[PDB]
């Protein structure tokens, strides 16, 4: 495929029968300060905590400091996920019914 992870992830996963993943986007700032001058630190060293959930685990993970490189981390995790067929991304659910193996 090409490009955006997420409409792979969709793709798939809601045909799968599943509706319950989504990207979750936290700031994971790195705190190398002690003290400080002000009331918080205005702007110090943050990064974008890019992360996939599914079923409230974690299928992706990137963080950067820089949202593209984050989601670009993050896209790739997915992206290896659809490729290989992991089922780490592709398993099934219960968001129907049962599963047989
Ligand atoms: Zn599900």
């Amino acid at each position: 495929m090409k490009g955006d992870i997420e409409h792979k992830v969709y793709q798939l996963l809601k045909d799968q029968g599943c509706e319950d993943f989504g990207t979750k986007c936290v700031i994971e700032e790195v705190k190398s300060s002690h003290k400080t001058l002000l009331n918080t630190e205005l702007h110090l060293t943050k990064y974008y905590g890019f992360s996939f959930f599914r079923h409230g685990n974690i299928v992706a993970y990137g963080k950067s400091r820089k949202v593209a490189n984050a989601k670009y981390i993050m896209k790739q995790r997915l992206l290896k996920l659809l490729e290989d067929k992991s089922n780490l991304l592709l398993y099934s659910c219960n968001c129907k019914f049962s599963k047989k193996k």
